[PDB]
């Protein structure tokens, strides 16, 4: 009965799952578009048609199509991340936790998954809403939505591959949310969006297109903002790697219908067998299909969005983790090594600075290479490794979101932004990675209140004290409790900036989070490509 | 008697003068060179006609004609830098103060004063031989040589003006130091020359010019090397300023015989009123008639020479004071003021590194303006004002003298590199200056041994080590004492590139002078301004 909720679109038996010393009500793999598969794949998601019966809403769905990453076989650390169900096409569901007894009118907040915009699920258990419905009283949804070529291939001017159609999936979701939630016990008018990495660029792509906007209050970042180098491309790079993917499966090439209809024909792990090959450099951090600036899901530029205030102006949360680089590092940089301290030589220097800003030239290599060189002790191979990690992760993450943040705020209702360098003392990945991108969700999901998970002490408080920000941030728009005596997490502002780290000390807050290597990467080095 | 030498030119009668509480022989105002007066004004100097009879040698000679510094009247900070007998064309002297008894076979040091090649004396207080060859028992000789356009006027091709006369004003010196010092007790086979600022630039000029390297045995550079971007220009930019320079004085300008006999009818306070009109570019550290790169004086460009070892291999000591650049910015630059701490505003900053780095542009002077910025801190006046003493002492003495002590160190034959960084407790001059261009003269010339000048104890222990490094390295290559149990003053090598405070407090090792900024300067900087 309490596991039986009537939505627009049918009736969903959920089921009842035990959380800590309770229960909660789960219901898992809620259909909230046609199946995007045969013709449709490429193409722009169609609503679910509703259905007569009740949906058997106890289980997981399948997981999208995707890359699946198998260089270290049997490792917790890598696995944790990749599909743990089957895949398949047919996997445009999402789910929801509600707190028991069901609520009248809570607060909502909905999860997207990042993972490059190629990879990712709902269903992993990182991603478990029930410690952060339960403990926190919110009513939790998670949604899915096509990733790689699938969600992303461009071909702009065709209708069959316009190109952002996984960004148009995850509006479908958040339209059934809107349109639904109230069933469930939400409040349709109190909806947080949040997501790490690609779903932190997504939240703020949303935040952004006009056709995002109304189906929110307000958004979360972690690690991920719109405006990031590898978040999107021009339609011109993304027609050439839709035109490259057909090349590398022997397509005929004369039109983007003979290429659309070639593409559609081959089996989903045939185009994930190629879809590395599209890229135009040599590079970390880069993935090949991503949302295209269209016109459309954007209507300008980013940054000129960002500049005249074409955005969504409500309260945002956001930050970043200490070493967002070392993951990319490890996979795809000559020197790093997963079992070892990977102290970086000189040559593996210069050798990944050309991989972490694959667009430069000569020159700006050189003053990439200034910026972060000690010329006291440049054959000091922790201080390379360590400068290395700073440049992935300024480049890709950090100096990004704080260009969104300096932007937004000139605009919008609140900001708080935070600094998260905390180091889990049960992390499986070596110490020389520090504080990974990614490993802030494991707080932000409650898995330190599991015992048998081994954090400690702190570390659960401090899980429970970013769970409260940020459903408290939801709740109101403002992550510190009114009347509360524990110290506050100011906003940040043009003039003053300020940020609170996250970790198991007392809070403090510092101002202006790395700023001048943003400027470098901001204001100096842009200047440099483009007078050179 | 002893105070009587007969010379290949002809008799000397010097003067006992007391030092300390003992007595030397001076002779003072010794002519090595034909006046260059008349139609001899711009032209290379001619050897000095022997003389019948005595020559009083008992006075300071004329200083040479040379714009004088009026800023601060009265002010003994300046005052102590400007001529202190009368100016006159007729002016090519040296000075020589000999111990007593007169010596058989003594090292002799020759000083080049400074003074960016417009202004010096070789009769200036603060250079006064006197305590230098009582203590350390050498003989030292100052010369004298044409400065301003009377020294540096180059319009190549003609032989009226062929630019570089000043230096081979030096060159004559010295060539009658070799002739001559075996009379006053000098070893002419162990002739150490040394200079400061502009003197220090002529002294490495020497060590380049083939013309000159045989004339000395080693040298010493103080706060200036031959590579310095104030210390020489082109054949088509001294020709543009002495073209600019007889515009300025209603010059016929259509060949330069019509130029040159028009300069030479002028007045020498003429051709000085008029002489800072001819810069190219609104600059401090920048001067009007310098060395000319001519093919002769210079076989080829100076980066040229240092690259393939062509120039003297010899030992070499030389280094830099902390403060360089104070004394051009409290002269040249808005915001600065002698009797105000000179907080620097944000805007008087940017004013100050465009006058810094005339040269630069707009991606250079972000450039600059990046790598010595505190964006942490921007609106500090103090790290503003430090800010850019550094970038005038980075650009214009010590980074230029950090890329000549590696070139010639691969090559030489001894280099010894010293950081004098005592601010003097007597010093006139206000506090933000610091340790400012110039001020380890009075410490080189011993003048803390004087009760009456009011210098500590420890100053005048600092004057007694660094006269006697100067003296022990000018007599053996080596500023060491053997057998000495005092710290020892490492050489300088391309690997390890060793350099010691100069000081008051017990000698210090350090490694890689500035070497942060110096690749700045040397490497990136020129790369960026190139490509752009
Ligand atoms: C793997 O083999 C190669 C790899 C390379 C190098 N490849 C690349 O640079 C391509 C690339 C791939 N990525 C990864 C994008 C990030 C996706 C995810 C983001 C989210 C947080 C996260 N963190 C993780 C941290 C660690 Cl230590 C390990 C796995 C993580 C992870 N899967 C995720 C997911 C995915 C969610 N960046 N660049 C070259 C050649 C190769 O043969
Ligand atoms: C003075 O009026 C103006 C001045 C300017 C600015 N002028 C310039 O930038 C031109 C310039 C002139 N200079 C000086 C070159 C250095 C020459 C001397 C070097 C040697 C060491 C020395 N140190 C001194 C330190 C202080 Cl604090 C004061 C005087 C010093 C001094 N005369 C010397 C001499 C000269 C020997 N650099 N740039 C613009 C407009 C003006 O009306
Ligand atoms: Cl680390
Ligand atoms: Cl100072």
């Amino acid at each position: 009965s309490e596991l039986l909720v009537n939505t627009k679109s049918g009736k969903v038996m959920g089921t009842r799952v035990p959380v800590l010393s309770s229960h909660i009500s789960a219901f898992l793999g809620i259909p909230f578009a046609e199946p995007p598969v045969g013709n449709m794949r490429f193409r722009r998601p169609e609503p679910k048609k509703p259905w007569s019966g009740v949906w058997n809403a106890s289980t997981y769905p399948n997981n999208c199509q995707q890359y699946v990453d198998e260089q270290f076989p049997g490792f917790s650390g890598s696995e944790m991340w990749n599909p743990n169900r089957e895949m398949s096409e047919d996997c445009l569901y999402l789910n929801i936790w509600v707190p028991s007894p069901r609520p009248k009118s809570t607060t909502v907040m909905v999860w997207i998954y990042g993972g490059g915009f190629y990879s990712g699920s709902s269903t992993l258990d990182v991603y478990n809403g029930k410690y952060l419905a339960y403990t926190e009283e919110v009513v939790l949804v998670s949604l899915s939505y096509r990733v790689g070529a699938f969600g992303f291939l461009a071909l702009h001017g065709s209708q069959e591959a316009p190109g952002n159609v996984g960004l148009l999936d995850q509006r479908m979701a958040l339209q059934w949310v809107h349109d639904n939630i109230q069933f469930f016990g939400g409040d349709p008018k109190t909806v947080t969006i949040f997501g790490e990495s690609a779903g932190g660029a997504s939240v703020g792509m949303h935040i952004l297109s006009p056709g995002s906007r109304d189906l929110f209050r307000r958004a979360i970042l972690q690690s991920g903002s719109p405006n990031c180098p590898w978040a999107s491309v021009s339609v011109a790079e993304g027609r050439r790697r839709a035109v490259e993917l057909g090349r590398n499966l022997n397509c005929n090439l004369n039109s983007d219908e003979e290429l659309i209809h070639c593409l559609r024909e081959k089996k989903p792990q045939e185009l994930i067998d190629v879809e590395w090959n599209v890229l135009p450099f040599d590079s970390i951090f880069r993935f090949s299909f991503v949302p295209v600036i269209d016109g459309e899901f954007f209507p300008t530029s980013l940054e000129s969005m960002l500049n005249s205030g074409n955005f969504k102006k409500t309260q945002i949360l956001l930050g970043v983790n200490k070493d967002e680089g070392s993951f990319f590092l490890l996979y795809g940089a000559p020197g790093f090594s997963k079992d070892s301290e990977s102290k970086i030589s000189r040559e593996d220097f210069m050798s990944g600075v050309k991989l972490s800003v694959p667009h430069a030239n000569d020159l700006g290599l050189d003053a990439v290479t200034l910026q972060y060189t000690d010329w006291m002790d440049d054959n000091n191979g922790i201080k390379n490794r360590d400068g290395l990690d700073d440049i992935v992760g300024d480049h890709n993450v950090i100096c990004p979101l704080m260009h969104f943040v300096n932007k937004y705020t000139k605009f919008g209702n609140g900001t708080y932004l935070y600094f998260f360098n905390h180091r889990a003392s049960n992390l499986v990945w070596p110490e020389w990675m520090g504080v990974i991108h990614g490993y802030e969700i494991e707080f932000v999901f409650g898995l330190p209140l599991v015992k048998e998970l081994n954090y400690t002490a702190e570390e659960e408080a401090l899980s429970r004290r970013i769970m409260h920000y940020w459903a408290t941030f939801a709740k109101t728009g403002n992550p510190n409790e009114p009347h509360s005596q524990e110290s506050k997490w100011p906003l940040f502002t043009t003039k003053e900036q300020k940020f609170i780290d996250l970790n198991t000390e007392p809070m403090k807050v510092h101002q202006r989070l790395r700023v001048q290597m943003c400027v470098f990467w901001n204001q100096f080095l842009p200047k440099l490509l483009n007078a050179t």
